[PDB]
DNA sequence: CGGATCC
DNA sequence: CGGATCC
């Protein structure tokens, strides 16, 4: 897939917001715009993008086997490179050029952890995770853990998570 | 990529044996037939194949960065799905149809370990590796290890390795 | 079972 | 740093 500008990326996401769905035992189920979050370098507002990253919030655990493996995009040509329940990489046709669209799934209880992880950048995550690791924690896209056990934080948003973990909140574009 | 018969697989490999090369800083370097080993289900003589698996023996460590990342196949149309120094998955055109060709690299000192690993089947490797793990060993495609340290076995062929590890030698078709 | 490539 | 999907 080719490289994209920030504006092209934003246009693609806007187009996708009303056109994503999945087939669930023969029933086409629309994915709601409020359950679609732009993540990756697009959310970080980088000028050129290697691809478009979208996080899909899935309301029930039982649906994970169905959402990405039966993804549908109304009116857009695409093919599937790799796909499972948690990551699906698509090549899409947009204005006669091919681009990479990366789809990820999070459960509702994972959402802020997923947003934080998929926003990156990678260097920033490594640093954050290394610091938490010194205190016997493990942070991933699913939660904060200690001794392989979920640490139940009383948080809803990404901003609350970042502050609860003991770090300075920064807007996605200023994370490093 | 589509499914193949064993005889189609054998025909593809035969065709490839004289046509594989890599570009090394602008220089086309032929890969020799003696350094190309059929592995996977093809070596196990299964009647249908999901793909063709080839192991390429690379004579120097410095070449690993060049071989698969600059692979060339004379006269054959192909595209690259994923590729690094150790695994490269290609989709090739053969007669009217697209098939998957999986390429792997081993260094000369790894060869018997690589052949054993890439022959499979997976179930057989799991069983073998589980048994070795009980005795505090780790077996992979690169060597036999204990406490993260290479166990220098005095072996050259796959048959010698299998017997040295304490298992019954079986021909690839009879491994399970 | 264990590793490669990719996110 | 940590995990997904694939070999
Ligand atoms: N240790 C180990 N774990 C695995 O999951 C695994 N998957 C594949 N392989 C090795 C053995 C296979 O014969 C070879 C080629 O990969 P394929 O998926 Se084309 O398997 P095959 O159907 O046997 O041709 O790589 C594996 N080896
Ligand atoms: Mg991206
Ligand atoms: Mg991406
Ligand atoms: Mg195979
Ligand atoms: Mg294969």
């Amino acid at each position: 897939g080719g490289m994209l500008t920030l504006i092209q990326g934003k246009k693609i996401v806007n187009h996708l917001r009303s056109r994503l769905a999945f087939e669930y035992n023969g029933q086409l189920i629309k994915i709601l715009s409020k359950n679609i979050v732009a993540v990756g370098s697009l959310r970080r507002e980088e000028k050129m993008l290697n691809d478009v990253d979208l996080l899909i919030i899935v309301p029930e655990k039982k649906l994970l086997k169905h959402v990405l493996p039966n993804i549908r995009i109304k009116g857009l040509s695409f093919s599937v490179k790799v796909c499972g329940e948690r990551k699906c990489v698509l090549f899409i046709e947009w204005e006669k050029k091919t681009y990479q669209l990366d789809l990820f799934t999070a459960l509702a209880e994972e959402k802020p952890y997923a947003i934080f992880h998929f926003t990156g950048p990678v260097s920033y995550l490594i640093r954050i995770r290394a610091a938490l690791k010194k205190k016997n924690y493990k942070l991933n896209q699913y939660g904060l853990f200690k001794n392989q056990t979920l640490v139940p934080l009383k948080i809803t948003t990404e901003k609350e998570l970042i502050k609860e973990l003991g770090f300075t909140y920064r807007i996605p574009k200023k994370r490093l």
